[PDB]
């Protein structure tokens, strides 16, 4: 199984775009939100790896979601807005695509992102940590392979397969050696 | 007991400002948030007032927070940058002071909004609801008197004693006669 | 994995029987309901089956449970009543072991029903019927293995290993031939 | 209108009782199920006042029904089963009439019930509660006079018409003022 099955809208306006395009491309998928503390530092670093990789064949997928302290809270039509106007600011603009706001956990996921918890239960660096406050977790069902907030990483190779899961807590630009290893 | 017992520092750039300035005012306050629905709404109409109104003694303030559904999630450096650029956007700007973003609810709350429920304990339109759905109450500790959402209004009086308060889904322009009220 | 893992309390009163106690026997259980449809058959066949068979290794076990149109609202220390006096009634005494009331789906579960639930997805004789009315499905999460109705059958062999499910329209009297087949 | 336009059949075996038999009596009506919580209190309580004010005219009236958690899943056949040897159990009889089991709410109503529902369109000591979990809800239509739970209590005069309803949370024997009053 792979993630050709899938498809999502893009953000700037639907006509749905099959990953099954992507075939033999390496694919960096990250949720995405516009408020969040590590906003800046990820959405940089996935237009740097975007801008020098792309050409190797990397494609770096992004996909806004509320679920998490609902940071993404404005509409499909907005979210541009804030990531040039502010954070990142400054006129930032995203090298990459994006895709509608949908869910990644709970009965309403995106099946994309059903998939990838499935075949990749936990992440690679941080087993075990869910959530530390509770009064976080606002979707049902809660599942043990949950993504826990705001910037996950899912590395995706040239056939389809996922290989592996990045925390929260894992820097995307780290992420770099094995996405060399996968290109190579 | 009056508001001018009471300082909030200003969003720009603190230097805490005293609500015993505003002594003779008809004042209008509100608790915001930029990423709501009634978010284009109620600054629309907090501007109308302000500019109608302004000369005959009315001041509107404005007060964010981020404890409903968190729909203040930036920090008091991007707050304007979110109303010019994204909702309302179209170049937005407030014509009235907005204050730091504080809570007003649980103990952490602002001693102005401890003050205010106190003294008027439910909103005038709408005595009874409090929240629909329990996930939202996220504050400790949860009281009898507690402002259910963004966009709740509190009119005070000229003499700094507040007199009436107003639900989350009482219209901004509808407060209109009770200003025209004190402001006579 | 077996069923040797588990333990339940006897519905007489607290001391919770391990079924590692049970080593070596062919496991007959049910979870039951003194006021279903299907009560009084049930709890005769179940009743034959161990007279019958129970001197060449055959243990029934019951599990009370209130989750399936709440057909078992007793408290514990009146289940035996009922049984005796309302349905089947007439003088009836179940001849096999019965535990406290517990959950068999949801968060709650009693482990041994999650186990059993996990290795037998799906009942032999109906893979695909979960409930014909919604409204009845008043646990939570919902599960694709999750039991019916009342008086679902589960045959755990002499190693402790779960064989087969039967789905609450299977007789309980039609699992002798598969119950002799263990037994041999 | 009065409650003698209306007749039911009792529980040991029809032959419709008509109400119109029961002119100068003052009536207490519940809606009854054996395993509830206030089960044996409200079945003490009107065998209580059944036996001490009979004499004078009072006639307690119960009407089974299965509409609220099913708690009356037994059928008419095996309802005064349920009482004398389950709960209240040891031997309990009731000392006044029962009709056979009817809903009370939804399309399928008993007359009667639509009927008390219409002119007592509220318990008088609780206006505003419904329920507290909608799980419970499985009658269609559901409408804003609806009977909220097992035990609610109707007080007709002794000229058949309806003069105050109770909740599920008022007890039974605490409505012996107001019967003292029709019964004067």
């Amino acid at each position: 199984r792979t993630v050709y099955a899938f498809s999502a809208r893009p953000l700037a306006g639907g006509e749905p775009f099959n990953l099954s395009s992507l075939r033999g491309k390496v694919l960096l998928i990250e949720n995405v939100a516009s408020l969040x503390g590590t906003t800046v530092r990820d959405y940089t670093q996935m237009n740097d790896l975007q801008r020098r990789l792309g050409p190797r064949g990397l494609v770096v997928l992004g996909f806004p979601c509320n679920q998490f302290g609902h940071q993404e809270n404005a509409k499909n039509e907005e979210i541009l807005n804030c990531l040039k106007y502010v954070r990142p600011g400054g006129g930032f603009e995203p090298n990459f695509m994006l895709f509608e706001k949908c869910e990644v956990n709970g009965e309403k996921a995106h099946p994309l992102f059903a998939f990838l918890r499935e075949v990749l239960p936990t992440p690679s660096d941080d087993a075990t940590a869910l959530m530390t406050d509770p009064k976080f977790i606002t979707w049902s069902p809660v599942c043990r392979n949950d993504v826990s907030w705001n910037f996950e990483k899912f590395l995706v190779g040239p056939d389809g397969v996922p290989v592996r899961r990045y925390s929260r807590r894992f820097l995307t630009i780290d992420i770099e050696p094995d996405i060399e290893t996968l290109l190579s």
